[PDB]
Order: structure tokens, then C-alpha cells, then sequence
């Protein structure tokens, strides 16, 4: 039905860049001096409208560390639950400390339609949360069947996290665990060896470089991000025009954005074809290995200059096509 | 204008076989080399045929013993589901991935045969028969596939968590879902593995956790049809097969008629479990107190047709006070 939009049923908020920890990965560069975040007013009316939309069926919170305003995040949870959507959140476990508060936030989770948790520890976030705080939140999870736990830990070569899941010992009985190599965006460009992160993907191998998929995401800098990579957060992809923007208008703009129609039709390799045949890969820093497909798009249209020099080729394209 | 009608009528699964090219001590179904429990391969050929042809099925699963033992047959069944554009999923112990030309082509008919999802089960009990190098060879090839979704399923034990498995897989696990689990004391794992070394962290205290994962149907090579996909399933009297030859329409229809498993989903273990616990039954139902798994508790309250049968007057009344 041309705009037949299969992205209108899911929606993440990120709720603040704030953190209790300072993990030196972080895309975000996440500290508890971080200062950018939308304004908590602000916050509420996205959230309700996204409660009262009729399509959305899953709302998600990001940050940051959500659990860290426990207080707003549950009054968000509340705002929701008449409209009875799916929640879903991600934490990096630091609430895990005193089982009592464990109990307290799996009673409201569970009443709230929280349908998933994803609890990130690695070598990374290590410093900043114990291992015991970990294993009582996934050993807690065990009375839940209904929410969907996963363990995702972010690996580097140095760092592979082998001694922080035997530490976790059967708390991750029935937990669905994911390793992954690290985007070099944020704290990961600075204070991470690039030799130290994994390189799977090369500029030769084009058949293998689709974006996974789009999903749009209201960020902490106050812009509109059409997926949640890590990547994309340093790019010049937006999809906000104005302040009071409706879900429905950015779920338009993202239909008839002209770039990402082409990134998805296309691939990567319409892009990359274009640079190289400009003999702009050099000017343009395009990085020859890469640890996801994510790391050329972030590397692509991570400036105005670079996103505007394709802008004449999606013209001439729009023009052939259509 | 139609109310929700049958539910679970959307996946199907089918053991091919219990034959397998391993002999885990851990094995629910027993499965070596000289296993002879199978439905025959004329008799599988049909009931594909029929869930690819059915209007309602969207994935058609496939398990054993080993699929990719016999591949001909494996594949002529992926085959016959082709025109009609089912999802597939297969499980399977990775043995295959010691050859590079069985890599490079069964990845090759997983993706032109709608294959989404692809598990590798790998740990110290299957690591006598598998090599490491072999699951490493399969988790780097399906790199290349990313419309395959990879898992890695771990099953462990106190005395074998699998701990140096992960790490001499290297990066070929980054991206894959890996999880483990503790294991259910059926079939090899009854006699082969000590019961103190069954991680047995559910306890009946936690009535509002004892929920079933749900249902889903399985045509067993055993040549039986059962509710779900636990190995714990096997030892109660719930089973879904009336005749030979009965229909996916047929099957779909007992299970969403079976009284006790819609009180089952709808009110929980907990339904059950008070009825014993206020006539003081719990220990004349030997019912565990801990358990690796819901299903433990599942596989103690309905093994037996005088324990089901108990529940009938309590179930009858649930139906003439409700509906
Ligand atoms: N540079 C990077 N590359 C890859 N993953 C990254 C990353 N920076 C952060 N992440 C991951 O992004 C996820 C969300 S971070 C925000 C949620 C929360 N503070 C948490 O840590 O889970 C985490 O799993 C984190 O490890
Ligand atoms: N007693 C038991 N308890 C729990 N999981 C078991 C089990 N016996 C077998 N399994 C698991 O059931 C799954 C399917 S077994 C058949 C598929 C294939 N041979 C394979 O091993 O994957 C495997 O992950 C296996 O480890
Ligand atoms: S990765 Fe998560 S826990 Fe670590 S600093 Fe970033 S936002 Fe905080
Ligand atoms: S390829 Fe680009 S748009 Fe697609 S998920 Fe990765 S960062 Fe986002
Ligand atoms: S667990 Fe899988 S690989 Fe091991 S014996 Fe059983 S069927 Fe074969
Ligand atoms: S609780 Fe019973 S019916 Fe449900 S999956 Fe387990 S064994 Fe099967």
C-alpha cells in the first residue's frame, strides 16, 4: 500500500545520558556528570502519546542508566499501563546490590507489562557494578517467566569477559547470553586500541553489508534516530524537524527519507561505490575493517559533508527511478 | 466477525529420528548410533507434506538424534516444503562442520530453503564426539548468512558447566546467542548423571512461577504426538495421537479441546497443586520439592492415569462453574 510502514508497532525513549558508571566503551560516553537529556515534561508527553497511539505495541527506555531515577521511570511505566503496551528495558544491574530492592523493581516490572530485560555486564561495566548485584537480579528473574532476560556483553581482544560469566556461576541458567565486538563511537574511539577490536567486516565484501533493520529511537540529544545502534548516535541522521513532532510524522519521515530507502534497497555498496569511484574513501575516513556493518554507516554519514555528498547521486536516482 | 479460534497451530515440529552419530550421557531420548526408534520415512514424507500445504503452519521444525546424519532425506523434506514458502528451523550437534565442502554447501540449502534458525548444541557431554574446531567451522560460516539466526545451546551440570568450552571457541561465539541450561532427569541423564549434580533452583514455594512455557506440537519419532517440546513431556500421560493416521487439523483440535491442559495454561501449576496441597497429596503424588524446571513439576503431578484421573471431579466443576 506504498507506505505501508512496518516500523509504527515499536519505539524506544532515551530517558537521560546520566550514569552511575563511566564504562570506557561507552557510545554515549555515559558518566554520572553527563548532562544531555530531553526535559522530564517533555519526556511525559512522548510517552503518553505513545501509550495513546494505536499502532505501537512496544515502548522501550534506554539511557543511560534508567534504573538510576527509579521514581521517573515507573511513573512512566504507570502513564503506559492503562494503554497496556509491552515494555521493555535495558540495565547495566547496579539496583542488584540489596535483594529486597531486586524483589521491589520484579514486582513492578511484572505488574508494569515489562516483557523483557536486557542486563549488560562485561569487563567494561565491571568497575562500576559487582558481580553479586548481576546474579541476584538473574537469579531473581527465575520467578518470572514472562519476562525475557539476556546477558549482552560487550567483548574486545584484551577483554573477552571469560572469568566474569564463570564468576556469574548458574545465574545464567536459562539466560540468553550475546558476546559482541565493540562500534568504535563514544569512549570506545579514545580509550580502546583499535587492534583490540575485533574486525570482521572489510570494504571489499559488499554482498555482506545490509543494514539489519530500522526502528526509530527519540535520543537524549533530543533527535529522532531511525535504528538504536551505537553507530548511528554520531551520524547526522535525523528524522526531527521540529520540537512538537508527532510519531505518526516522524514514522512518515522515516517512509520517504530518500537516503535510508536507498540504504535499504541499495545497500551499503550504492554508497561505497559512490565514494570510490570519487576517490573519496581517503578524504572520507572510511575505515578498510570494521567489527559490524553498522561501523560503515556510522563512518559514511558521520559529518554534513559527507551525508551532502550524496545528495546529487539520490537526486539522479529518485530522477531514474520512480 | 470470528473470536480467536485454535491456538498453537502456527509451528509444528517433527523428529525425524532418534538415530544419532553421538551417545551424550545427558540425552533425553537415549540417541546413539545404534538407535532404532523412528515413524518410517514414507509416513514422515506425508506429514510434511501436509504441514507445508497447511494453511495455518508458518514454521515447520525439525529435531532428532541427528538431522544432518541422514542429509538426503533432510534436505528432500526442506525441499518438498519449498513451493509452499514455510519458515524452517533445524537443531542439530554441528558434526558436520569438520568438513568445509558440508559447511559451505548446507549453509548454501539452509538459505535457498527458507532455513531462519539454526541451534548448535555443544558442551562436555557432547564435546566426546564433536570437536571444538568442527562448531567453530559452522558459528564463522553463518556469518555469512545473516538472515540465519544462530544459537549455541549449552546443556550443563555442577560437575560440568562448560566453562572452557565457551573460551576455545574464541570470536567465532560474538553475535551468537548462547544459552545454557540445566538439565531435565529423563531418558540417559536418569542413569548416567548423579541427581545432586541437576541444578535444582525452582521449589514449590514459588506457586506464582509455576506457569508452563507453552505449547507446542511435536510429532515425535517415537511415533506419538505431544503437547510441547520439553523432554519432560515423555513421561506424563499426555499425549495427542488417537489414530495412525490422524490430521494436523486433528491434532490441533484435541489440543485446544484438552480440558486439563486449558486450565493448565490459563490457571497455572498453582490450580493443581492446591488441590493436593488441601487434600494432603503432595507426598502420595511424589511431588518434588525442588526441580531443575517447571517441567519437573509437570512430569510428577500427570504421570500416572489414576493421578490425572484425581483431578476429573475438580476439573468438572471448574468447566460447569466457568463457560
Ligand atoms: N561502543 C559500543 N559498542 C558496542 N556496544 C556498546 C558500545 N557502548 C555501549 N554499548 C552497549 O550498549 C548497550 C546499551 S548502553 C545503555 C543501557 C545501560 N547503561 C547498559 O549498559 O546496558 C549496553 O549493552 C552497552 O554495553
Ligand atoms: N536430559 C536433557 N535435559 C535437557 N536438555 C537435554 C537433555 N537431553 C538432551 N537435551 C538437549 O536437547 C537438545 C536437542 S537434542 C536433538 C538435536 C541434536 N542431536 C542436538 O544435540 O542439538 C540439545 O540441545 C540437547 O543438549
Ligand atoms: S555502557 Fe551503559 S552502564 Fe556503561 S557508561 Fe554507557 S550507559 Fe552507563
Ligand atoms: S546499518 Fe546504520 S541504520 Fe542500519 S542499524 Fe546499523 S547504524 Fe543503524
Ligand atoms: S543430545 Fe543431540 S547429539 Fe547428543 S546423543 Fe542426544 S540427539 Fe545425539
Ligand atoms: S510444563 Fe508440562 S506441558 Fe508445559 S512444556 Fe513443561 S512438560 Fe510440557
Amino acid at each position: 500500500y506504498f507506505q505501508g510502514h512496518m516500523y509504527n508497532k515499536t519505539v524506544s525513549i532515551n530517558l537521560d545520558s546520566r550514569c552511575n558508571a563511566s564504562c570506557d566503551h561507552c557510545c554515549f560516553s555515559s558518566s554520572p556528570t553527563s548532562t544531555t537529556r530531553m526535559e522530564k515534561e517533555y519526556i511525559r508527553e512522548l510517552v503518553t502519546e505513545f501509550a495513546k497511539n494505536k499502532t505501537i505495541q512496544v515502548i522501550s527506555f534506554t539511557g543511560g542508566e534508567v534504573f538510576l531515577d527509579y521514581k521517573f521511570l515507573k511513573e512512566l511505566m504507570e502513564i503506559i499501563k492503562p494503554y497496556e503496551k509491552q515494555i521493555t528495558l535495558i540495565s547495566n544491574g547496579f539496583w542488584g546490590l540489596s535483594k529486597k530492592k531486586v524483589q521491589e523493581y520484579f514486582h513492578d516490572m511484572n505488574s508494569l507489562n515489562v516483557i523483557a530485560l536486557t542486563i549488560s555486564y562485561d569487563e567494561y561495566h565491571a568497575p562500576f557494578v559487582k558481580s553479586s548485584s548481576i546474579k541476584n537480579i538473574l537469579e531473581h528473574s527465575r520467578k518470572y517467566p514472562d519476562i525475557d532476560i539476556s546477558l549482552n556483553m560487550a567483548v574486545t581482544k584484551d577483554k573477552m569477559s571469560n572469568h566474569i560469566l564463570e564468576e556469574l556461576g548458574d545465574s545464567i541458567l536459562g539466560v540468553k547470553i550475546t558476546k559482541f565486538p565493540m562500534i568504535s563511537v563514544g569512549a570506545a574511539k579514545t580509550r580502546i586500541k583499535q587492534e583490540n577490536i575485533h574486525k570482521f567486516y572489510s570494504l571489499e565484501d559488499e554482498d555482506s553489508l545490509h543494514c539489519p533493520g530500522y526502528a526509530i529511537v527519540y535520543h537524549h540529544d533530543g533527535e529522532i534516530y531511525p535504528c538504536c545502534s551505537p553507530a548511528i548516535f554520531e551520524t547526522k541522521i535525523t528524522l526531527r524537524e521540529e520540537y512538537n513532532q508527532s510519531f505518526e510524522r516522524t514514522v512518515e519521515k522515516l517512509n520517504s527519507n530518500l537516503l535510508l530507502f536507498i540504504l535499504r534497497k541499495e545497500g551499503f555498496k550504492w554508497f561505497l561505490n559512490i565514494l570510490k569511484e570519487n576517490n573519496k574513501i581517503e578524504e572520507f575516513d572510511i575505515p578498510y575493517e570494521f567489527s559490524s556493518i553498522c561501523g560503515v554507516c556510522g563512518s559514511l554519514f558521520n559529518s554534513a559533508e559527507k551525508i551532502n555528498y550524496f545528495y546529487p547521486y539520490m537526486e539522479k536516482y529518485y530522477n531514474e527511478n520512480f
